[PDB]
């Protein structure tokens, strides 16, 4: 399909400066200065940042600012924040006349956010879901950047090799990733160890929490 | 509050047709006919399927139809195919900004399996961690499909909306979906209250567990 031409990831550091361009602006008919941009977070809608080239809509920060030059238009970025990170369109046209045409989209990362190690949280299976004759433990895993990490578990000290799902990183409001692993037991398996462990590695270092069986 | 509203999530089976609406194209002003859908696969730019309300650019099968009556426009797919598995999103011009306004998204499932309501298992803070001076309680939401969820939480009849973290939901090995809601609390916050409960919302119908202080 017709675009209009951005760039295709962009990059910088918090406090840094972005500026995306889109290509083609100019409207064929007319003179047209219809020009828009939006920034899309994963799985929610585009939100309008800029409109008429260089206005911005109430609630919109004045950190996003629009420029034009002939068949260019221009976002910038400046003080960039970890929530910035998404993708960025531009627009333009009137929308009887062609229509409305898009860019292709721009990628925005924020490199250069500090090292977060997890903080990790271990659950043991409480009396209630005991009373099921069901067997979980939960391992919350919060706060790291970047956001990747792997799970492992054990009983007392050996490797589990069965019953474990580990969730794709999120990254949450404050901008670090959460994940939770889960490990699916039997009452017996559960009170035939001594201790369970779940270790979690980020970045080459391992934290490891354990936990035990319970009496009240 | 939105331009354009949409459900949320909708799911059909695969050969069935299923029709997704928006409403509020006829409050924008300068709107015309100028309404779009729009599809996008996680990763991927939104891919126009429809404008102009009924036209379809090259390329897009007319398993996809567009239409218009009154203040709601709706994207019908017949035919439905496993790719189809996508958020779609409607659209209109808006004249007050001159710029595009978009729906809200509706996370279309084509299902691939029947629909199972969430596992919830709801656990209280360890003592391990109340002895660090904090209470994380723990809201597993596991083996549902399709995968979107609602969570909320109550402290003792009271709804709670702070210090609430969920995470986005992930396909685990048996291809249906898991997330946890942790809710972040003081060992006070923790002990003022006799109860704490973790509501889900899956498919219309919210699922309930509640906790209490140990003893």
């Amino acid at each position: 399909q017709t675009a209009l031409t951005q760039p295709a990831s962009v990059s910088g550091s918090p406090g840094q400066s972005i500026t995306v361009s889109c290509t083609g602006v100019s409207s064929i008919v007319g003179s047209y200065n219809l020009v828009s941009w939006y920034q899309q977070h994963p799985g929610k809608a585009p939100k309008l940042l800029t409109y008429e080239v260089n206005k911005r809509p109430s609630g919109v920060s004045d950190r996003f600012s629009g420029s034009k030059s002939g068949n260019s238009a221009s976002l910038t970025i400046s003080g960039l924040q970890a929530e910035d990170e998404a993708d960025y369109y531009c627009s333009s046209y009137d929308g009887s006349s062609t229509s409305v045409v898009f860019g292709g989209g721009t990628k925005l990362t924020v490199l250069g956010q500090p090292k977060a190690a997890p903080s990790v949280t271990l659950f043991p299976p409480s009396s209630e879901e005991l009373q099921a004759n069901k067997a979980t433990l939960v391992c919350l895993i919060s706060d790291f950047y970047p956001g990747a990490v792997t799970v492992a578990w054990k009983a007392d000290s050996s490797p589990v090799k069965a019953g474990v799902e580990t969730t794709k990183p999120s990254k949450q409001s404050n901008n670090k990733y959460a994940a939770s692993s889960y490990l699916s037991l039997t009452p017996e398996q559960w009170k035939s160890h001594r201790s369970y462990s779940c270790q979690v590695t980020h970045e080459g270092s391992t934290v490891e929490k354990t936990v035990a069986p319970t009496a009240c």
